[PDB]
């Protein structure tokens, strides 16, 4: 296979025919790219919304519902950057950070691993707390 830790990837053309990049669409921009799985509920959520013809709202509280490859943004700073993260999340409670995307100036990229690694030290961090509070009762 392609190893997708040595390619960068851009598509001018997607973003003058969107008005630029937005919070609002910078995840459907990623969805061209070939760090994007078919397999993620991102996927999912986009094929119900198109064949129903309905608007799903907010799609992190739609992913909460959800099990299985998920991409969310984990940090904002128009109109420069954007984060993204691919996760496993288990379910409502717990997700397991896989890998980290920087779109920075139309350029995706995978960022170094330690991103990764970052956020999943924050997350067990969260996550070892969280069970510690259920004993108390």
């Amino acid at each position: 296979h392609m190893d997708l830790t040595s390619i960068q990837w851009r598509m001018p053309e997607w973003v003058q025919s969107m008005g630029g990049l937005r919070t609002e669409n910078v995840l459907e921009y990623f969805s061209q790219s070939p760090f994007y799985s078919h397999k993620s509920n991102n996927e999912m959520l986009k094929m119900q919304s198109q064949f129903n013809a309905l608007d799903l709202g907010d799609l992190n509280s739609q992913l909460k519902r959800l099990t299985g490859i998920q991409f969310v943004i984990i940090h904002e700073r128009p109109p420069f950057l954007w984060v993204i993260q691919k996760q496993n999340r288990l379910n409502e409670n717990e997700v397991k950070p896989l890998t980290v995307y920087f779109v920075c100036n139309e350029n995706i990229y995978m960022a170094p691993n330690a991103y990764t690694l970052l956020a999943t030290r924050m997350l067990n961090a969260t996550y070892c707390f969280q069970k510690a509070l259920t004993k108390i009762e």
